[PDB]
C-alpha cells in the first residue's frame, strides 16, 4: 500500500544513529525467538531502545524486549534488532520491514535472519538448525507484500527477482563452518514457508504445507528477505525446530509457545556459536579483510 | 487489525442482552442455510433483532432475517443467531465474530456452528451432512484472521491451537445420534475449506481445492471458529451438501444460489431433527444433569 | 470492500464518454505489454488520456502511456485501454476494474483481455500464445475480490458463478483462425494464475504453481475477468509467454523485465494480427453482421 515511510523518513533516522554511535556496522543480524542472547557475546555494545529511535515501529512483542545493538562480533561490526515485528500484531509489512531500509541506509552490505519454526520435514527433529534455501510466501500471493505500492527506485526494481534470495556462497560456507564444529547432527537445508498467524496450524493445514514441499513453518522472516533483496543486501537465514509438528488425527497433544525453553535453550546456544563463527566468513570490511 | 471492539463493548453488549431476558444460555447455535428453521422448535422463545442490540453488526444479508433467538431446545437453553456476517459483504473478521466473544461473556460453553457447502469429496451426495472434523483456512494464510492485532488476554493466549479445534466427544456423540435416527445414509465426516467469495469457484479451483484434502467448500464458519476456540468454547459443526461441483470443463451446468431449495428444504428438516436431538448429548447445564 | 464508486459514477463516466466522441464500441480490448502497438490499426481512432476522463484511476504504469482509444478495427467498432492498472502498484480491485463496468454501460457486449506470463507448462516456449482457458485466482483464496462489499443488482446476482468465464464459442473461432493464418506452432490453451506481486517467483514458488495445475503466472487480468462477468460480458483472452520460469535451483539466471523486448517485439506483431482477424468472429454488431 501507500508506505507511510517516505524516503526521507529512513535517511532521517539512519542520519540519527549515525550521529549517536561511533559504530558503523557492516552486517546486520534480526535475531528470532532462541538467538536472542546472542547480544551478550558483542564487545563495545551500545544499545537503542526502539522507543528512543525516532521513526521505528515501537513494539510490545512477548518475547524480548525490542532494543537495536550495535558492536563487535568475533572481529565484525554488526547490528542486531533484539526482537522483531509481526504482520500478526497489527503491523502491516511496510512497518515490520522499516528497519531494513534503514541498515542498508547506515551502509550495512548483509543481513542475516533467524526464526524458530515448525518442522514440517519428518526427517528433522527439535533442536534441528535448518539453512533456509528458499521459501514459499504465501500472504503475497493475495498481494500481501512490503513492496506494494509505488516503488521508490532509490531502493531497488519494480520488479526484483527472489529465485537467488538466499546467498549460495553463504550457505556452502556455512556448511563448511558446521563440520568444523564437530557437530553429531549434520546441518539441515530446506524451504521455509510464511503463514499470517498467530494461531498454531491445524492438522489438515500441516498436511498441505507439506505436500506443496515446505520443510518448516514460521510466521516471519519473508517480508524482511524481499525488502532486503530488493535494496541490494546480501542474505542468509537460519530456522530453529523448536517442534515438530503433528500430521495425524490422533494427536498426543497440542502446540504452544513452550519453544521458548524448548530448543530456545539447548539449540539456542549452539546456534549463537555458529553465528559467531560465520562472521568471520562473510566478505569484505569488518574484519582485517 | 486493531479491532474496534474494545473488552468493555463485549462486555457492554452481554450486560445488555442479560437485562432484557431471563434466559441464560449454555450453548449457542450459528444457523446457516438450512438450518434457518430451527428457531421454530424453541420453546419460551425470545427474539432480538441484531439492529436492537447494541455494537451488535447490523446486517442486510440475502437469506435470514438477522435476529438472536433465546428459548429452550430438548431440554436445553440455547441462543441462536438467525443468519451470520460474511467477510464478502463487507465486513472484516474482527465484525464478523463479535458475537462469539459476547455468547462466552453471557456464559455459553458450546458452540454449535452450521452452513451449506459445495461437495468436493467425489462420495458426497446432495443432501450430505457432513461433520466438520477439521478445516483449511486459506485468508489466513495471507494474514486475513479475526485475531489480528493486540491480543485480548481476558479472552485467550497469543499463539492458540487450532488442532483440536473440532470437539471429538460431540463428534462421536454425533455417530451415535445419527445411527439412532434409522438414516439410510451415513453420515459424513470431513474438512471444510474456506474461500472469501462471493463468486463460486472454477473448474480448475475446484480441482486444486480437492487436492488439497478438502471435502467441501464454503465462504464462513472458520472464523467464528478460530475465536470461538480462542476464549475456550467447545466447538462442533456440520456442513449441509447443498450441491455436488462440477469438476469438468464439459460442464453440464453451472453453479447459482439455487441451493435454498435444493437440500435447503429437504436435507435442512433432517438437520433440524438432528441438532435437536444432540442438545441432550452436550455436557453439564441446560437440562437436569 | 465498499467500494468508493457508486453506480452513478460509472454512468457520469459512460455518458462523458458518449458525449465526446461518436464512436460506439461493441468490443472492449485490454492491452498488456506486448499487444501495445494493436492502437495503430484502429482506423477513425480517437484518443483519450485517463487523466482527462472524469473518475477514470490516473495511473503512472511503467510501460504503456495510460489512454483509452476508440476505432474500427477490421470492421468492428471497439475501444481499448493501451495500458492497465495493477493491484502491486497500489490500486486495490475496484479501482482496477472500473474501466469494465464503465464498458458495459457504454454498450459493450465483449471483453478481450491480454496479458504477458512466464510460462510454468514444460511444454510452452517463449513467444507461444496461450488461450485461457480458465483460471485461479489466488488473490481470491484470502478475501481480496472486486466484488467484496455490496452487491449492485444493477451490475449483477451475488454470487456469480466463474466456471464458464472464458467464452467457448471464441475459444473455438480462436483455434480455427489460427489455423487459416498458417502458423508452425500450435496455439496453446491453458490456466493462467494470478499472484500480487511485483516481485517475481521463487522455484520453490513456481514448482508450487505448477503443481496446482497452473500453466502460466501473471499479475493481473483475473480482477478484471470476474467483474466482467458479473455484469454479462462475453469474456475471451491471450497470454503472451513471455519467459520459461526456472524450475531448478541450479539457476541459469534470474528474471527481470527485458521481456519487454523478449516476445514484446517478436510474438507480439503475429498476436496483433491474431486479435485482429478474430474482430470478424466475434457475433452480432459492428461488422455488417
Amino acid at each position: 500500500m501507500q508506505n507511510g515511510y517516505t524516503y526521507e523518513d529512513y535517511q532521517d533516522t539512519a542520519k540519527w544513529l549515525l550521529s549517536h554511535t561511533e559504530q558503523r556496522p557492516q552486517v546486520a543480524v534480526i535475531c528470532g525467538s532462541g538467538l536472542g542472547g546472542l547480544v551478550n557475546k558483542l564487545t563495545q555494545a551500545q544499545t537503542f531502545d526502539y522507543s528512543e529511535i525516532p521513526n521505528f515501529p515501537e513494539s510490545t512483542v512477548p518475547g524480548h524486549a525490542g532494543r537495536l545493538v550495535f558492536g563487535i562480533l568475533n572481529g565484525r561490526a554488526c547490528v542486531m534488532m533484539q526482537g522483531r515485528f509481526h504482520m500478526y500484531e497489527g503491523y502491516p509489512f511496510w512497518k515490520v520491514t522499516f528497519p531494513v531500509r534503514v541498515f542498508r541506509l547506515l551502509g550495512v552490505e548483509t543481513l542475516v535472519v533467524t526464526n524458530a519454526a515448525g518442522g514440517l520435514n519428518p526427517n528433522f527433529e527439535v533442536g534441528d538448525i535448518m539453512l533456509i534455501r528458499d521459501h514459499i510466501n504465501l500472504p503475497g500471493f493475495s498481494g500481501e507484500n512490503p513492496l506494494r505500492g509505488p516503488n521508490e527506485e532509490r531502493f531497488g526494481v519494480r520488479f526484483p527477482a527472489m529465485s537467488d534470495a538466499y546467498d549460495r556462497d553463504m550457505r556452502q560456507k556455512a556448511h563448511s563452518t558446521w563440520k568444523q564444529m564437530g557437530e553429531q547432527r549434520e546441518l539441515q537445508e530446506g524451504t521455509y514457508v510464511m503463514l499470517g498467524g498467530p494461531n498454531f496450524e491445524t492438522v489438515a493445514e500441516c498436511r498441505l504445507l507439506r505436500n506443496l514441499g515446505a520443510d518448516a513453518v514460521g510466521m516471519s522472516t519473508v517480508p524482511e528477505v524481499i525488502v532486503a533483496r530488493h535494496c541490494g543486501l546480501r542474505v542468509f537465514g537460519f530456522s530453529l525446530i523448536t517442534n515438530k509438528v503433528i500430521m495425524d488425527t490422533e494427536s498426543q497433544g497440542k502446540a504452544n509457545h513452550e519453544e521458548v525453553l524448548e530448543a530456545g535453550k539447548q539449540a539456542a546456544q549452539k546456534l549463537e556459536q555458529f553465528v559467531s563463527l560465520l562472521m568471520a566468513s562473510i566478505p569484505v570490511s569488518g574484519h582485517t579483510g
